[PDB]
């Protein structure tokens, strides 16, 4: 079995690397629009420019990943590096209250491009350590859900206490509360780094003796190689529909909270459920995948997002506000999520293990690379379809619009997402075969393929 300390060591990997990024996800606008005073389309267009290089270095970084031979691995050492390198450029990516005029332009742009590719550098071989460590069913069940629910947690613990330290800390100067709970950040984020890179110790890995792994590969190879691998293209269509819905949802409820009848208090509510939901969820994932199928589970991670969607749809219909059906909405949204992202890791595991089982060629990193890739293009294309759908009701002048134009929006806004569902839901369901016994014949076939000479 898996060795428990590896378990939780990974967990806590997890914990650091999303902890490091949450901050980020979650305040970077409201730090460069309330601390520095940067015009808000500079500060979307920078985002969206950045998320599509992110998605497209992403191949590169795999690329980079699999061809690079190292003591300590192929993947811990990029690891180690983009830790390091990310730490850096977020303490100068939260420093941007220093400079002004277009010296602080600059510096920002800089620090932001900068520090999404290191955290590219960094994310795509920590999570392709997962199928070294176990290519089995059960095994591969139990251990995913440690990260997931580490990383969840580290996202909400940043949600909770991340402005009262900034408060706290030199409260009149904003700029140095941010950067000082950088240095926690960074603190956590090296030592989960050095946890994981000891305790985790990878099997079947690429580079080993015996795996069917080529490491002289080009980029034109590696990168068919998505396409050749019919189950990870399957995977990537999926992931992106999903994330495309998701994202959409989110701004929806950023925009419900945020600008809209969201200063009830009823946020720290809805968080608060959310996160019990999402943390409960996961932590009950062993179970439920064995209780119900993986199938199952997937159409849940899919269809209760929806509920929430129609839920509320019915809202917006019926009464602008009631808390009730908005906590509902997001405990709904956070379970599909929770099952979406473990079931998603366990399959970009089972998509690297069926690839060397057909193609005769194992790549963690280019399927994780696919993750990585989906997961910024999922928002780079829920911003493209929002303003494509902005456009075409008219709201292309965002000067003055009719309230029928916007209950309009608000219903289309709500209708995409669940459109976006059911086109992964019936993707998974019509071209995904890696369950079952197909999983068992990959893992004999691969386990008896590993035999020196």
């Amino acid at each position: 079995s898996i060795s428990m300390t590896t378990k939780l060591s990974y967990g806590f990997g997890a914990f650091g690397k999303d902890f490091a990024i949450g901050i980020v996800y979650m305040y970077l606008m409201y730090y460069y629009t309330d601390v520095v005073g940067l015009s808000v389309g500079l500060v979307g267009t920078l985002f969206l420019v950045a998320r599509i290089w992110d998605a497209i270095n992403c191949p590169i970084m795999g690329w980079i990943v699999n061809a690079t031979r190292s003591r300590w691995g192929k993947f811990k050492p990029w690891i180690l590096i983009g830790t390091l390198t990310n730490s850096l450029v977020l303490f100068l990516l939260f420093s941007a209250h220093l400079f002004e005029g277009t010296a602080q332009v600059v510096f920002v742009c800089v620090t932001y491009i900068l520090w999404g590719m290191t955290y590219t550098i960094m994310d795509i071989p920590f999570w392709s350590l997962v199928p070294t460590i176990t290519l089995d069913k059960r095994e591969r069940e139990q251990l995913v859900p440690f990260p997931r629910f580490f990383a969840s947690l580290a996202g909400f613990v940043t949600a909770g206490i991340t402005l009262p330290f900034v408060s706290y800390v030199g409260g009149a100067d904003r700029g140095f509360g941010f950067q000082m709970f950088t240095l926690v950040l960074i603190a956590f984020f090296i030592a989960s780094t050095i946890v994981t890179l000891r305790n985790v110790h990878e099997v079947y890995s690429s580079d080993n003796g015996v795996t069917a792994g080529r490491p002289h590969l080009t980029l034109k190879t590696i990168v068919g190689l998505i396409y050749k691998n019919d189950q990870l293209s399957c995977l990537l269509g999926m992931a992106l529909a999903y994330n495309i819905a998701s994202n959409i949802i989110n701004g929806f409820a950023i925009y419900y909270f945020t600008y809209v009848i969201g200063d009830a208090d009823l946020f720290p509510y809805y968080l608060s459920y959310a996160g019990a939901a999402n943390l409960l969820t996961l932590i009950v994932f062993p179970r439920l995948v064995k209780m119900l199928s993986r199938r199952i589970l997937w159409a849940g991670a899919s269809v209760m997002p929806v509920l929430s969607c129609a839920g509320l749809f019915a809202m917006a219909l019926a009464d602008i506000h009631n808390a009730a059906l908005i906590v509902a909405a997001g405990i709904f949204l956070n379970i599909g999520t929770a099952l979406f992202w473990v079931l998603q890791v366990i399959m970009v595991a089972d998509t690297v293990d069926y690839g060397e089982f057909k193609l005769n060629i194992r790549c963690e990193s280019i399927a994780y690379s696919v993750q990585t890739m989906v997961v910024k293009g999922g928002s780079a294309f829920a911003a493209f379809f929002i303003a494509l759908v902005l456009g075409l009701i008219g709201y292309t002048p965002n000067v003055a619009q009719s309230a029928q134009t916007l209950q309009g929006m608000q219903f289309i806004m709500i209708v995409l997402p669940v459109l976006f569902f059911m086109m992964t839901l019936v993707l998974y369901f019509r071209y995904y075969r890696l369950n079952g016994d197909m999983l068992r014949k990959i893992q004999i076939h691969l386990l008896d393929k590993y035999r020196k000479t």
